[PDB]
DNA sequence: TAATCCTAATCC
DNA sequence: GGATTAGGATTA
């Protein structure tokens, strides 16, 4: 009966743009985070799009590989950098540096 | 076809 | 950042 506040509608919005992907433990936690109902959470979603995983392109992977052989610490601008150059958001390129750190900390 | 490999994305 | 899962492509 009431309407979504400022905060949460630009909270919905922002973690949409970031992920269209709702999970059951991720309906759960912007559930709790938003003081919304899941089915009110879950109907938004829904409306909106009315395990989804990126193919990185050739082009991107080239990319992501030539920066993190050049500097492994991504800054914030650099992340803002790559996200703009490459069409990903800001958290895949941080995860994919955190993916590649582990996969060499798994080997040596 | 089924085993196996790579790694993006989740959950913590 | 650690642990692990899961898309999905490749290999055998
Ligand atoms: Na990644």
């Amino acid at each position: 009966r009431t309407a979504f506040s400022s905060e949460q509608l630009a909270r919905l919005k922002r973690e949409f743009n970031e992920n269209r992907y709702l999970t059951e433990r991720r309906r759960q936690q912007l559930s709790s985070e938003l003081g919304l109902n899941e089915a009110q959470i879950k109907i938004w979603f829904k409306n909106k799009a009315a395990r989804p995983r990126t193919a990185f392109s050739s082009e991107q992977l080239a990319r992501l590989k030539r920066e993190f052989n050049e500097n492994r610490y991504l800054t914030e601008r650099r992340r803002q950098q790559l996200s703009s150059e490459l069409g990903l958001n800001e958290a895949q390129i941080k995860i994919w540096f955190k993916n590649k750190a582990a996969k060499i900390k798994k080997s040596g």
